[PDB]
């Protein structure tokens, strides 16, 4: 599991794509705030662009 999957799964806006992501956390025991899931050269995250991207009012 990588930073460019779960930014495709927050741009695309299918929450049954978003599968196992908490027990992948739990087995690394990393944080979604880590260095490698935000970008870090600029500091977007993943709610950001979940945010950025509305194909209706809502995601």
């Amino acid at each position: 599991f990588d930073r460019d999957r779960l930014f495709n799964v927050v741009a695309r806006g299918n929450p049954e794509d978003l599968a196992g992501l908490l027990e992948y956390l739990r087995r690394t025991s990393k944080y979604l705030t880590d260095s490698e899931y935000t970008e870090g050269s600029t500091g977007k995250t993943c709610l950001m662009k979940a945010v950025l991207n509305l194909q209706d009012g809502v995601n």
